[PDB]
């Protein structure tokens, strides 16, 4: 049951972005304007067939996806990764994977709000997103 993620959600409050978008390699030119970014995450379903947005004034992605079915992805930051989510615990669990390392990102919901954390290396970022209307 993945109908609860559906919609439309704002970014609200963020631990910790920097040490995982550090740990990932990024630049800190890119970090620095991530750390004042606060995306909108849309999740809508058709079918058996996700589709997840990121849109901010920075980056934008979209990955369209099957729960537990492996995708390509390339992520904000340019990664080419193999992807895959499923529902574990209730939780929506986005596993990448490349040149041997991985990365999860979890989303669960609590008191309505979708938290997502997020764990490369020993780096553990929560980030907060509310809905909107
Ligand atoms: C969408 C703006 C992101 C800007 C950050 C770019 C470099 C780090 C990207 C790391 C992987 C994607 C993190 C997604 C975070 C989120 O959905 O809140």
């Amino acid at each position: 049951m993945v109908d609860a993620f559906l919609g439309t959600w704002k970014l609200v409050d963020s631990k910790n972005f920097d040490d995982y978008s550090k740990s990932l390699g990024v630049g800190f030119a890119t970090r620095q304007v991530a750390s004042m970014t606060k995306p909108t995450t849309i999740i809508e379903k058709n079918g058996d067939i996700l589709t997840l947005k990121t849109h901010s004034t920075f980056k934008n992605t979209e990955i369209s996806f099957k729960l537990g079915v492996e995708f390509d992805e390339t992520t904000a930051d340019d990664r080419k990764v193999k992807s895959i989510v499923t529902l574990d615990g209730g939780k929506l669990v986005h596993l990448q994977k490349w040149d041997g390392q991985e990365t999860t990102l979890v989303r669960e919901l609590i008191d309505g709000k979708l938290i997502l954390t997020l764990t490369h290396g020993t780096a553990v970022c929560t980030r907060t997103y509310e809905k909107e209307a």
